[PDB]
């Protein structure tokens, strides 16, 4: 049955939604991409309502539109963003030409956070406990998230986390250049295109956000690619014979070679007054060599979150088809595609 609708002007474009929402508000100042808070005057809900931008105009467009539709469809877990309702006010496919995504808002993002309060050792606790949960379930599907950093972790006032935008990749090489954030998070394999990775590459973002609520400090800032690099290395040392190896790409491999050898460092004395188990957590997160990485469902049982940890309260994925990440179609097939997970989406109980 049809919700009426109506329409606003909002972020330069029109915004058409159901009479539900009310209070439209734009949000992230563009950051992440056209959301604004609403109240769902149905739920008593504050939502997050992102308006794609121009979903079909392209097939790379249209394919990352069902993308991120089917991702967010199947996401269902207390600590990863998940869909409330998605719409359209067209009313046949021909028409169709706007999604928007419903999700709950939350009241900040976690670089709001260690930015403006003193995180003690159980906030870190409870916040990358949660990370990890969630990771565990996004992993367990083959998901990666591949950008996880402070600003797509959302916080409500009770420190309770949800994780975004994973499984979207995205950005370009401006957008990767020098001294920004959007880098530092990055595990070194995916930064300088080592080999082919893969889920490992979010436990390395994990343990620099660790760092970082411990810190207060941003654990490997550099200024760019290859500052980074040498920041990172100086941590958790040069690579062996045996990462070396790993190192498919030849170019990568005979630059990492030219590099003066250099041992992993203490991190008791790196981080000084930390708890020691966060110390050892840390340590087993940051490993050059991503097969060796701590998986978050290991880091899960780790003695650090003791005080958190539920065996049988740590849910997995189900099983999240994504065949279509192989598949050639033009843009009318992408879009009817979007169209059918549109139409058939049930909301949450
Ligand atoms: C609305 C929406 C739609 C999709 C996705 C997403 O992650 N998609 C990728 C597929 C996973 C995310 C959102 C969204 C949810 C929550 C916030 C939020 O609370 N931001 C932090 C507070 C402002 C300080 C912002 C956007």
């Amino acid at each position: 049955e049809r919700p009426t609708f109506y329409r606003q002007e909002l972020n330069k474009t029109i915004w058409e939604v159901p009479e539900r929402y009310q209070n439209l508000s734009p949000v992230g100042s563009g950051a992440y991409g056209s959301v604004c808070a609403a109240f769902d005057t149905k739920t008593g809900l504050r939502v997050a309502v992102k308006k794609l931008s121009r979903p079909f105009q392209s097939i790379i467009h249209a394919k990352r539109t069902y993308r991120e539709l089917r991702l967010l469809k199947h996401m269902k877990h207390e600590n990863v963003i998940g869909l409330l309702d998605v719409f359209t006010p067209a009313r046949s496919l021909e028409e169709f030409n706007d999604v928007y995504l419903v999700t709950h808002l939350m009241g900040a993002d976690l670089n709001n956070i260690v930015k403006c309060q003193k995180l003690t050792d159980d906030h870190v606790q409870f916040l990358i406990y949660q990370i990890l949960r969630g990771l565990k379930y996004i992993h367990s599907a083959d998901i990666i998230h591949r950008d996880l950093k402070p600003s797509n972790l959302a916080v409500n006032e009770d420190c309770e986390l949800k994780i975004l935008d994973f499984g979207l990749a995205r950005h370009t090489d401006d957008e990767m250049t020098g001294y920004v954030a959007t880098r530092w998070y990055r595990a070194p394999e995916i930064m300088l295109n080592w080999m082919h990775y893969n889920q490992t590459v979010d436990i390395w973002s994990v343990g620099c956000i660790m760092a970082e609520l411990l810190t207060g400090r941003t654990l490997f800032p550099g200024t760019d690619h290859i500052d980074q690099l040498k920041l990172i290395l100086r941590l958790v040392g040069t690579p062996g014979a045996e990462l070396l190896k790993k190192i498919s790409s030849e170019s990568a491999r005979n630059y990492i070679q030219s590099l003066t050898q250099m041992p992993k460092m203490n991190f008791a004395n790196v981080f000084i007054g930390a708890n020691p188990l966060a110390v050892d957590l840390l340590e087993k997160m940051l490993v050059l060599d991503s097969d060796k990485r701590i998986t978050a469902a290991q880091a899960l049982a780790h003695a650090y979150f003791a005080q958190y940890h539920d065996p049988d309260d740590e849910p997995v994925a189900d099983p999240y088809d994504q065949s279509f990440e192989s598949r050639d179609l033009l843009i009318d097939e992408w879009k009817s595609l979007t169209y059918d997970e549109v139409i058939s989406f049930v909301p949450p109980p």
